[PDB]
């Protein structure tokens, strides 16, 4: 229900925050109480509030050098409020070489300056050997974070 | 620009094609050379031209009965003539049960009652369980 090109502005800023890889620069895009759900629904990941993302993505951010988004395609429905974005990723880790793409779908809130909701899908089979790697490392480094993946 | 109702019908048309409803079924709403991508790109898989299509969805259906379509997201941008579904699937097959969910990205011809190209990303954990499967039965049956 907020304007397309205000929708629209948010989704920009969205792929610019993410493109620039800073905690603050990306969450800055994020609502207050914008939840993380992670697709498939069977892999049974349970959301992540806005607190768990605060924790997760400094812990992200600081493993991944060099970060490269590729924004592929872009899907913007304005009078649902609501978008979708396929990219691609790289980046330079200490476990090696990291690649992956995303399917994110979002909702903006009614203003539309804010993400409200983000559901998001990966390369399920390439990530399921480095998502465990960043627990594990969580875990070595008694960072306990309260949050996984 | 093709019209945001006619776009839509064709959404419908493809989601409805999809679950078993429609007459003429799901291949009736893929314009003539439409193609199928599997995500991710990763995966390496070449894309499916419409005649790949038409081989392969008699092999699934022979195999999965009592399927069952669920309809969890839709975003339609009729400005670009594109649209996303996510979906859930269910069926019965000789392997036991199958579940999957998809990420769908259409893309809708000029005139907008056809959809042009498919790329779709699906749940890969458990696909790589039962596309094997498929390929031993054909293997062992000695299709194609």
């Amino acid at each position: 229900p907020a304007p397309a090109e205000v929708q629209a502005a948010t989704l920009e800023k969205f792929i610019q925050g993410w493109a620039g890889w800073t905690p603050d620069g990306f969450l800055a895009n994020w609502s207050e109480d914008c939840t993380q759900k992670t697709l498939p629904f069977s892999s049974g990941v349970p959301l992540r509030t806005r607190a768990d993302t605060e924790k997760l993505f400094p812990v992200l951010m600081s493993l991944m050098s060099n970060f490269t988004l590729d924004i592929h395609n872009v899907v913007h429905d304005a009078p649902q409020g609501k978008a979708v974005i396929y990219a691609l990723t790289k980046a330079d880790t200490p476990f090696g070489p990291y690649r992956n793409e995303h399917a994110i779908f979002l909702w903006f809130n009614e203003i539309g300056d804010r993400v409200q909701k983000i559901e998001e899908m990966f390369d399920a089979v390439v990530m399921q050997e480095f998502l465990p790697k960043l627990d594990k490392y969580v875990a070595d480094n008694k960072m306990q974070l309260g949050a996984k993946f």
